[PDB]
Order: structure tokens, then C-alpha cells, then sequence
């Protein structure tokens, strides 16, 4: 009884943003998150408006950008309104509650203003949650909960990512998901997105371990695969962007069968 | 054979940031970390200068300023090198190594370039400190390991301790201590700072739970308190500032004996 990505969106129990992101990667054939890891503005929004039409989202770290504006941030949601995808900053929030709300309304990004997703780590208890829902709630806005991590090493494992998964299916007004290596949750309301893949075998020198996109989708039942450098350091990033939509997801076509 | 702060200073295996920070404290008499948790640059500037000499360490968080500047943070610096306190950017880095090294660098904050300390959560591995050694090394800089967590249903326990213990005593040339709840490490080189801390007791409404500096200090055997709105939400923060460094300083002294 697992159902497709556009059925997911009707649920009863479904978040809107995450409705609002199933039915587009349903419409685009697509499961892929670009990880738009770059320094320049002009490289990130070069980068969203050709390959929008090839991903359901576009996560940024907007700490990195070293021209960052409010203005960069509005062109990036006019591309990510005409290629219909969402944005997601990964700002891993992961302090007490009563500080996030304030990383994530405030400061010079204003995190909350633009982007449709964000995620937290689960650590420090399910206040991390309460503080963001507070901002974003009213913002009519999603996050992801990280329940397992991609590196060597990672301690998100065990009774660490049950608590996540606890955490989210206790915070369903505002948690849509996981950032996770695998399903980590029986439930599909909630997206499972997963980094650390690459079409080849291999890693980074800084702890990265990659996975493929045959594996994490079909075999680890994950929905979306973020992709960074898989992408980024290709010479033709479209190109690249399309053989890890179509691996995504046909993988995800084979295991719904 | 417990030691002094400033005999802590000449150990073997102490790092440079480490030893700085110690001889101001035994000079000084001061054990209390500011938490300075304003939104305006006008009003992080003016207690940094009135508290200045009552606090051994400021503690930021960058992105909840709204009118950042790295000119801030010069004047910052000015104020910091006056008064004699170190710079704390409480960032939780908590991303792969890959990423975390350009967030600590680069972006708009460029916290590497003002900020003597920086934080880390460990659920990522040992990544997350090689990824910020590889930038904070050749700056001279310093790290601290985050092993417990002041707030309710806090994940920072048990094995997880554990794993920041032995992460920070494996990567001791750039991480000089930890954020805990207590002492957490027999190795007099590391240092202990702990947040969660109110004369009075109680909490917040978004999990966070207070002790004592008495307790924290003189029973739980760290070596720092972090104070937020206990001397931030006072009328007179000077005088706030004050009764928080006496406590401190004298369940220190007490438990020296
Ligand atoms: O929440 C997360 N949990 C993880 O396990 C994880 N692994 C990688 N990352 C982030 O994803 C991107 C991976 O980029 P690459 O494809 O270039 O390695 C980069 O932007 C990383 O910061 C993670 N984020
Ligand atoms: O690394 C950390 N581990 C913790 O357990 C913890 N508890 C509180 N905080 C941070 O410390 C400050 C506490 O502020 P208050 O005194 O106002 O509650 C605020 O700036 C909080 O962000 C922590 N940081
Ligand atoms: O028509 C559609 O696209 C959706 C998919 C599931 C049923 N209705
Ligand atoms: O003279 C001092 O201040 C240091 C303290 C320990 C021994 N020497």
C-alpha cells in the first residue's frame, strides 16, 4: 500500500508545504534537491533557473554566500515560483528554543521570510521544535528533522533517531519530514530526503560517505536526494542535474511498482 | 590536586586560546561568560565595554544581530582587547566538515576572522572539528565541543558525552574544551562552560532549565558560567554582571579549597 508521491500529497494528515512539494514532483518527474553549495550569488541563481525544471527543491546554505542580500533571496524565490520548486535553507538549527526563533526570524537573512523549509537537530530536545514553529508556523512554513547524518562517525543513530522520528510525529503542524539515510518512518505524511549521494562510489576527505541514488530511493525506501558536488563540479550541471533525476526517480518509479 | 586557573594556564598540553583565557580569569577574578543576546549592535557594543571588566569571555550570537556588521565586530575586538575577555561566536556548527569549514570562514560573518572561540555539536563525527580545524588551526583559534545540553529532553547524554570526551581529548590541538552541564573531562587542560544558569531557579517556556552557579560550579565542578537573560533582562546589568561573577568566582575558589 505505498502510494505515489501525488496521492501522498491528498492525505488527510499532510502538511501543506509538503502537499505543495509532492504534487510538484509528481508534475516534474522529479525527486531531486539540488544542494546549491556556492559562494556567488550569480552562480546560485544561474544555477536555479536552469536547473529548476530538473529539481522539487533548492537547499542552500545561505551562511556561505559572500554577496548574500534580501534581494538575491527575492530573485531566487521568482525562479523558484517559475520552475516550481521549493527552498530550503539548511541551517541545521540546534539550540535552545528560545534562540532558534530568533535565528530563524531574524538577524540580516531572515531566514523565515523566504525559505519554504528549513531543518533542526533533534538534541536538544523537542524545544528546538517549539522555538522554530513559533516563527514558523504562522509563516505557514515546514521543517525537517535531522535523524540520521551521512558522515563517518555520525552519532544519529539508534535511540537517537527514534527520538527524531518521535519528535516529528509529535510536531506535525509544523515537521514535515527527515533528513535521513533511509525510511526512518512507517508514516507517508512525512518526506525522507537524503544527502550524501553520488552516482559513483566514494566519499569526501572530511568525513562525507556517498551512497547512490539506486540505493537510497530503492532499496533504503527514501523519497529525495539532495546532491551537491555530484552536480556542482560537473562541467555541465544541467546534464549532470538530469541523470540524477532520472536515477532518482525511476528508482523511486521501481520500488512503488 | 586540583589547580588554579592561572597554573592551569602553564600546562604541558594547553592550547594557546586555553591559557589566554585562564591567566584573564585568574587575573581578573572572573569565571562569568556573558551571553549577550541583543538584537542591536548599539547595545552588544555598550555592555560588551560596562561588563567588559567583569567577564572573562563575551558570548555572541552573530546572526540574531540586526544591524551586523564586520565593523561591529572590530569595535568588538577593540572593546574585547581593552576590557581583556575572549570572543565566543556560539555558532553550534553541526554540518559535515565540507560545509562548515566555509561556513566558519566565509559567508557575510566571516567568524573565523573575530571570533577566538567557536562551538560544535558532535552528532556529526569527527568531520565537523577536522572540517573547522583545517580554517582555525592556521588562525590560531579555538574550539569547544558540545557534550551535554541544558535543556529539557536534551539528547547530550550518556554515550553521547562520551563521544565529545574522547572527540575533543583526539583533536586537542584546536578544541580546548566543552559546553556541558558539568565536568566531563579529568584532563585539567580542557575547559568547562555551562550555560542554563540563573541565581534564582526556574526555566523558560521553550525548555531551558536553570542551576545555580553554586551548584554548577562548586558541586558540578565546571569551570564558567554562560549568562543570558539573568543579567540581560536586569534593570542594571553592570550590577547583575557583578553578583553573577562573585558567585562563580567564589564556588570556584571554595571548591579549590
Ligand atoms: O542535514 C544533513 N544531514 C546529512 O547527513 C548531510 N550530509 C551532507 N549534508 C549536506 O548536504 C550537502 C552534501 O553535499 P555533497 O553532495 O556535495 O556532499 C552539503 O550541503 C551538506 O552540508 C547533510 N545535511
Ligand atoms: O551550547 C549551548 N549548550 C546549551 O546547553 C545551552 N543552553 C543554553 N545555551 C545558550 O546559552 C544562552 C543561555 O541564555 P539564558 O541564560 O538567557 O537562558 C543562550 O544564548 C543559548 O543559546 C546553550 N548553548
Ligand atoms: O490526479 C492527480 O494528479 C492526483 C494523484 C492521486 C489522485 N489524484
Ligand atoms: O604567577 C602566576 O600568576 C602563575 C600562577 C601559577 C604559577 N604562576
Amino acid at each position: 500500500m505505498e502510494l505515489s508521491f501525488g496521492a501522498r500529497a491528498e492525505l488527510p494528515r499532510i502538511h501543506p508545504v509538503a502537499s505543495k512539494l509532492l504534487r510538484l514532483m509528481q508534475k516534474k518527474e522529479t525527486n531531486l534537491c539540488l544542494s546549491a553549495d556556492v559562494s556567488l550569488a550569480r552562480e546560485l541563481l544561474q544555477l536555479a533557473d536552469a536547473l529548476g525544471p530538473s529539481i522539487c527543491m533548492l537547499k542552500t546554505h545561505v551562511d556561505i554566500l559572500n554577496d548574500f542580500t534580501l534581494d538575491v533571496m527575492k530573485e531566487l524565490i521568482t525562479l523558484a515560483k517559475c520552475h516550481e520548486f521549493l527552498i530550503f535553507e539548511d541551517r541545521k538549527f540546534a539550540d535552545i528554543g528560545n534562540t532558534v526563533k530568533k535565528q530563524y526570524e531574524g538577524g540580516i537573512f531572515k531566514i523565515a521570510s523566504w525559505a519554504d523549509l528549513v531543518n533542526a537537530h533533534v538534541v536538544p530536545g523537542s524545544g528546538v521544535v517549539k522555538g522554530l514553529q513559533e516563527v514558523g508556523l504562522p509563516l505557514h512554513r515546514g521543517c525537517l528533522l535531522i535523524a540520521e547524518m551521512s558522515s563517518t562517525g555520525s552519532l544519529a543513530t539508534g535511540d537517537y533517531t527514534r527520538a527524531a522520528v518521535r519528535m516529528a510525529e509529535e510536531h506535525s503542524e509544523f515537521v514535515v519530514g527527515f533528513i535521513s539515510g533511509s525510511r526512518v518512518s512507517m508514516k507517508p505524511e512525512f518526506l525522507h530526503l537524503t544527502p550524501g549521494v553520488q552516482l559513483e562510489a566514494g566519499g569526501d576527505n572530511l568525513g562525507q560517505q556517498y551512497n547512490s541514488p539506486q540505493e537510497v530511493i530503492g532499496k533504503r525506501g527514501s523519497d529525495i536526494i539532495i546532491v551537491g558536488r555530484g552536480i556542482i563540479s560537473a562541467a555541465d550541471r544541467l546534464e549532470a542535474a538530469e541523470m540524477y533525476r532520472k536515477a532518482a526517480w525511476e528508482a523511486y518509479l521501481s520500488r512503488l511498482g
